[PDB]
């Protein structure tokens, strides 16, 4: 309980850096990169018992994942990858690893001041996405 209290809520995307290059590194094609790169999603995080739910409400895609920390699950990502995901808490940071086709990417979500900072890493390429409360 209370593991993710400071994450819970509705968050709106306010800045994105290097996201096109992250998507390229992941394998996303041109048209999806262009449309996905325009979107300014709301990320909605809730907790009920041990189950954490993260929704992304956007003009590109809507996505939803529900999970228990440390317990692998199937995820279809916004760019349509079918991945196996595991999310843990490490030092107060949500660490989300996605595995598909022999590849791996990691998404970290953390609270910093009044922001929720999302860092996406694929090999040498990082993208930083900053969200604020909606
Ligand atoms: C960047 C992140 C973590 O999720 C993604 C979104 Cl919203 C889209 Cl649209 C795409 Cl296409 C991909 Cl590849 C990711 Cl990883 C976010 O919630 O801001």
């Amino acid at each position: 309980s209370h593991m993710c209290d400071a994450f819970v809520g509705t968050w709106k995307l306010v800045s994105s850096e290097n996201f096109d290059d992250y998507m390229k590194e992941v394998g996303v094609g041109f048209a999806t990169r262009k449309v996905a790169g325009m979107a300014k999603p709301n990320m909605i995080i809730s907790v009920n018992g041990d189950v954490i739910t993260i929704k992304s409400e956007s003009t590109f895609k809507n996505t939803e994942i529900s999970f228990i920390l440390g317990q692998e699950f199937d995820e279809v990502t916004a760019d349509d990858r079918k991945v196996k995901s595991t999310i843990t808490l490490d030092g107060g940071v949500l660490v989300h690893v996605q595995k598909w086709d022999g590849k791996s990417t990691t998404i970290k979500r953390k609270r910093e001041d009044d922001k929720l900072v999302v860092e996406c890493v694929m090999k040498g390429v990082t993208s930083t996405r900053v969200y604020e409360r909606a």
